[PDB]
């Protein structure tokens, strides 16, 4: 006479959570106080809050149906522990409904921002609140690197057939060697928001990762997403297991890498081998292309300021970086005539 | 200027946050001007010692994105350097790195430091607490015996 | 006047829940969901899932 339904832990758990909640029919039984800090803008700052639901038996009268909801945790919980939820009635024509309801409230929330995943054992969850994607032509490189890779991403992404007809592996990795503040993971963060996909950054380092989980993480990646190895030189992972799960039989499939390195000398050849590697790119120290575009960027209009500044700079003689550009402009906000005085600034570091 | 142009950082695609060393040597009131400017911007500060062994990367990046609103902060002597370098570095300005946060970090040995810690992305601003000077010295007098 | 069996962590023990849950006749009084990722080639890419038994 009644039909019922279980889940927990599970990519729809907070998004069903989400949707139970904003929901006005709602006639939860037992509540919890969520507390937050309200920002109006540099206006003024306070604090309030929102009454969630809390553990108990909730009743919807969700278009027509009277559904309960049953959340209850474990034995204990902040190490993860499983909690569960459930949903009562005797017709199941709406229960995929308010499962896609609460999709698309998800969707809502990732709608210009680009989801970051971490390892967290076997598997991986977003971490943190999404952020705003990162428009690639903020990202000052040399000429003809970003047009080059996106290129080279696109003919990938596209020519999925083309691989399995000859049979090759579908998987790419990219490698960014440069000095510090180039802009490397920042044309990481460009490219995974103009892809739209979603980075899942992952610490070899980490002590407690072991060759099997490194497997599975990344056999267990989600889907439309880019896998980042910052400062791969680095190296309980092993380094046969590590070659092999990039580029072996435990190897996934539809997965693009990105790999950055200061000390691309440290990697052996084995890593380097183009079936891991495919594509290696140099993000050197600023040139004045990338000078004069990144005065553009901040100095959008000054011209003939960018002139100077950019003869002030090659007569400098300095090996500047994009961030320590950054910085200057950044110091100097809407003055370019002030950053053009200051250029000097960049010469000193220490 | 930091707090106040905070749209800015977002229009021109830089991620808002910003940080700060003071390096020189002890008993140069380096601390003791980051409580005072804490106060005075009504901050509350978070301490944070890296070179505590139970640290793991992933706790310091929960740590540094799950921080109380209107907080500062503050790495003493990060020149001490389980946390890893490469997870250190990512942290301060990488992927998993937060928004709308000012960090202050202070050493006495800031030649320790690699170039890389010292990238203006995660160091902004570096002052040098130096030693007393005549104006400090008769300011201080002051202060003492007005 | 009734038979039965058990079976766990077995390589027949997938194959049987397959079984199960493409079986047309099931009457299963709970449920739970599977959550996927449709992708219609390069077309486009939508999200579905699918209420295991
Ligand atoms: N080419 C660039 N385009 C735009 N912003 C840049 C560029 N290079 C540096 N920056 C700025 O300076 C910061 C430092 O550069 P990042 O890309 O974050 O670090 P990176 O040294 O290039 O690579 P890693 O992985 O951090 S060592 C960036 O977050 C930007 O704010
Ligand atoms: N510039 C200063 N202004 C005011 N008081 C100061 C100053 N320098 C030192 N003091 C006093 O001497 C103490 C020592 O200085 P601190 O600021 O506490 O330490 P510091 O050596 O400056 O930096 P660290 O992080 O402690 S190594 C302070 O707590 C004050 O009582």
């Amino acid at each position: 006479i009644v039909d019922l339904e279980i889940q927990s832990k599970d990519k729809s758990y907070a998004w069903f959570l989400t949707w139970m909640a904003k929901h006005p029919q709602r006639v939860s039984r037992h509540l919890s106080v969520r507390t937050n800090y309200i920002q109006h803008d540099n206006g003024s700052v306070s604090t309030k809050f929102s009454l969630v639901p809390g553990p108990g038996n909730h009743w919807i009268r969700y278009k027509g149906a009277f559904i309960l909801i049953k959340r209850e945790r474990s034995a204990k919980m902040s190490p993860f522990e499983t909690v569960t939820l459930t949903t009562l009635y005797r017709d199941k024509h709406l229960f995929d409904d308010i499962l896609n309801e609460a999709k698309d409230i998800a969707l809502k929330t990732t709608e210009g921002k680009t989801v970051i995943y971490t390892s967290f054992g076997p598997e991986w969850r977003k971490f943190g609140q999404p952020k705003a994607k990162r428009m690639l032509p903020s990202v000052i490189l040399d000429s003809g690197i970003k047009e080059g890779i996106l290129d080279d991403v696109y003919d990938f992404m596209k020519n999925g057939k083309w691989y399995s007809d000859r049979g090759i592996p579908y998987r790419r990795g990219y490698l960014l060697y440069g000095p510090p503040g180039s802009g490397k993971t920042s044309f990481i963060q460009a490219l995974a928001g103009e892809l739209d996909y979603n980075i899942c950054i992952l610490n070899l380092s980490e002590n407690n990762l072991t060759d099997d989980r490194l497997n599975h993480l990344m056999n267990n990646m989600p889907e439309r997403s880019i896998l980042l190895l910052e400062d791969i030189d680095a190296a309980s992972v092993t380094f046969s297991g590590l070659l092999n799960a990039l580029d072996g039989v435990t190897s996934s499939e539809e997965t693009i890498t990105f790999m950055t390195t200061n000390h691309p000398e440290k990697l052996d050849a084995a890593i380097m081998r183009p079936g891991r590697i495919d594509y290696k790119v140099f993000v050197g120290n600023a040139t004045p292309y990338q000078v004069e575009k990144m005065f553009m960027k901040f100095y959008p209009g000054e011209t003939d300021i960018c002139k100077k500044f950019v003869n002030s700079v090659k007569e400098l003689d300095i090996t500047v970086s994009t961030a320590q550009l950054q910085g200057l402009f950044v110091m100097n906000k809407d003055a370019p005539h002030d950053a053009l005085k200051m250029v000097s600034s960049l010469r000193n570091a220490n």
